[PDB]
């Protein structure tokens, strides 16, 4: 089985030797690939629709990019920054010499709620509803390659002066809980004679200020040299210095931070839980959707619960099952060799990487029960006295006054849901309580017969 | 003699395979070159003094740089940008007192005025004074290699984002009129089987002016934050020519980085021709540049003052007007230019002969004694209010615009290169020329030598 870190390395290596080609108006697929193949073998490719037809081409060898860049020219007022974004037109527009087939468009966004509801209503069980949702919403192989490519393009800027750099995606994009249309969270990562011979190199300041200057410049580069980047927003003074930007070629909204290797460990953690049992993913997607539908989450930050916080609450829920659906963080820590040992900023972030080594769950609860039980469980959870600990998998006394306390499983000084206020917590608790009520006391078979919402769909519409 | 463009290409190729090594405190020359030679043959090298001992090493093969970079490490924080700047220390510092010869230091600056004056007084003719000055002030072979290396390093740096880039020096650094301690003017220059026209996505901007501004702004910041040796980085992006100024500590040069101004190069080649044509040309410019500085007619900061470039062009016009001319007019060079020497840039014709052998050598035989005094006499009595200087025609013509001092930009015509100059400064110039000419005419040379006093060039190179 593929370990998180193996998958990152592979995906990055693939995106490394990938390019984006704005295709001709009247397009011939075969002639294009035949032509491109002349520069080297093509492992994968696909087409998508983003203000015209674009194609992602993944070569087998990185040299194929160089080869292809050789024959590529500048449109003779531009900034001559040469990246892996191409525009292909015909030399002789009047030499079209084959039948026109239509190309398959890989979708890059999910169907909206209003269209999803019908499909859910026409399913058999609530279990199947959640799996329909999961399939309609989850990242596709294509979308993923496109996410890693975005990172790969941003990497190329940074390497100008930090040659060993990488830009690594973290968060929902890579932890199996990613849905179509979600943002790409990126962080920039940096790691004889009679003479001692050293390069002269400019010293940097302390961590935080170096970060700020590096991002400020890279931001400006994206804004001024980089094709496709718009709405570049420097938020350098946050707790984690950050640059936000929109990347039009791939259509992703993006977040670029520096060197937070703790967040990665948690992204790997969530990846494990996501990979362990398909019910885990199914449940997160439906409940993330639920939260959005009732206005418990928001696109902008504030007093609301966040998807990440909500996700962690769901992980705690699954830890508490009889028997558990997923092990505690400590239980993974207990199975970690010294090769899986990582200590970062003083904090232990050690846990098993190999998935085979984990004892598969004996739990057999259906998603029907788990969904309603989630609403029941947190609807009757004493938030004022108890806090969520994912290391121990137990309710414990709150170390601090905060309406909703969830123990940051790595930087254990912290409350990840610290932002949440009492009002929003209560609106969450009331929605859970109403939600659980609806599922318990609804007459399923009659709703189907009446052409009405039931199960998942019933709770995925405003009250 | 080689052609401007041939010389640039060669100098750049040499600087391409050159490096800088901050040397040990107690240095052994032989052991160092012996060691460095292991990585490949060394065509040239020398040492200079810039806050400690540095050495320039020019290998015969570019691979020697790669070889040497292989064994070089990072100082164990820093920006890991690997360039051609090295620091060499001793593994066992207290196991040797092997001081070198001590090593010869190639000077990189000229002696000051106060020391130069004696040497001038001690010469025979005014002609010889000017040539002493010329030799004391002009660029040395070493300083030149160091200038091209600066450009070569900035090139590599720029090439981080723009792999096909080149950085070319222009101005006094390469037009034969360069003196020790003058700034390095650089400009950044940019240089199908199958059924497809394949082209990059790039942002379409309004003018080429804006691209320039953004490219320099970023490169400036990169020099400031990531680049080794660069300090005092100043973005002057809104000038007539967008510019970044910076100090480069390894070579100790103050530098000016602009983008893609291939007109200025043509004028740098023009001045190179005039400089190469006759040694009196260079001699006269150096002495008169020095003269101007001494009397406060020029300044280090820009403003109402005449500039060295403007002053240089005035001297070129003077030499055009001789009987017979010491140098041909720009048009006369334009007339001798083949279609290979034809260049049209931004609409402007900048065509003129490159080959120096093709130009008719001057029949003029005036001595520098006469020319110097005649310069002061000529411009002291020049009607600046009516007449303007045209170096294409080599003639006084009516001023196209109200401006105290008008000199026709020989390429971008309908520009006045001395536009900045106001009436007061022009007059202070005219008065200094008039006094200067008077002193040379009515001075009793032999008596001044006998009296242990300044004479000729030295007489006019001290405040009045
Ligand atoms: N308070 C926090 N405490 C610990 N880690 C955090 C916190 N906030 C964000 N992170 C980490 O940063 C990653 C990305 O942040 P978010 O984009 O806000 O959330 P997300 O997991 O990516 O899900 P989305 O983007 O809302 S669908 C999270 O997955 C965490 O690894
Ligand atoms: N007012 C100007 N008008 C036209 N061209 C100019 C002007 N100023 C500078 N240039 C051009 O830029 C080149 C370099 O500018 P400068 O560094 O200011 O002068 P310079 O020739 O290097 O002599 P120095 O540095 O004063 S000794 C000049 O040789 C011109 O080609
Ligand atoms: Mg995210
Ligand atoms: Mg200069």
């Amino acid at each position: 089985k593929k370990t998180f870190t193996e998958v990152q390395t592979e995906r990055l290596e693939q995106a490394d030797r990938s390019v984006l080609i704005k295709c001709p108006s009247k397009l011939n697929e075969k002639k294009l690939l035949q032509y491109l193949s002349s520069h080297g073998k093509i492992d994968n490719y696909f087409f998508f629709e983003n203000r015209g037809i674009h194609a992602l081409i993944e070569f087998s060898e990185k040299s194929s990019v160089a080869s292809l860049q050789a024959v590529t020219g500048i449109p003779k007022h531009v900034v001559p920054y040469k990246s892996r974004l191409f525009t292909f037109t015909l030399k002789n527009p009047g030499s079209q010499a084959a039948e026109e087939r239509p190309v398959k468009i890989s979708p890059q966004s999910h169907i909206p709620v209003n269209e999803l509801i019908p499909k859910l209503c026409h399913a058999d069980s609530i279990s199947s509803q959640m799996y329909i949702l999961l399939n309609e919403y989850q990242l596709t192989e294509e979308n993923i390659k496109l996410r890693y490519l975005a990172c790969s393009l941003v990497r190329d800027f940074a390497r100008a002066y930090f040659p060993d750099s990488t830009v690594k995606p973290f968060g929902s994009s890579v932890n199996t809980f990613g849905k179509l249309g979600c943002d790409v969270d990126m962080f920039l990562d940096f790691h004889k004679g009679p003479f001692e011979m050293e390069y002269q190199m400019k010293r940097l300041p302390s961590e935080r200020l170096a970060t700020q200057k590096i991002l400020s410049i890279i931001g400006d580069c994206l804004d001024n040299f980089g094709p496709g980047y718009s709405s570049v927003q420097k938020i350098l003074n946050a707790r984690c210095p950050l640059v936000k930007f929109s990347h039009q070629p791939t259509g992703f909204q993006c977040d670029l931070s520096v060197s937070n290797s703790i967040a990665i460990r948690c992204s790997e953690l969530l990846y494990i839980y996501g990979c362990l049992d398909p019910r885990v993913r199914a449940l997160v997607f439906s409940l993330r959707c639920w939260a959005r539908v009732h206005g418990l989450t928001n696109s902008v930050p504030g007093t609301w619960i966040t998807n990440f916080s909500l996700t962690m609450m769901i992980m705690f829920f699954l830890q508490k099952r009889s028997p558990p659906i997923i092990p505690t963080l400590d239980q993974l820590k207990e199975l970690a060799d010294e090769k899986d040992k990582h200590v970062i900023g003083g904090y232990d972030c050690s846990f098993v990487s190999d998935l085979s080594k984990i004892k598969p769950t004996k739990n057999t609860e259906t998603l029907d029960e788990l969904l309603c039980d989630f609403f029941q469980y947190f609807g009757n959870f004493d938030f004022r006295k108890n806090s969520l600990n994912l290391r121990k998998g137990k309710e414990v006394n709150k170390p601090e006054s905060s309406p909703l306390y969830i123990w940051d499983p790595f930087e254990q000084d912290l409350n990840i849901s610290k932002n949440v206020n009492q009002p929003q917590l209560e609106k969450f608790v009331a929605m859970a309580r109403e939600s659980a009520w609806i599922l318990q006391k609804e007459d399923k078979t009659q709703q189907m017969i009446n052409k009405e919402p039931w199960g998942l769909a019933a709770v995925l519409i405003p009250f």
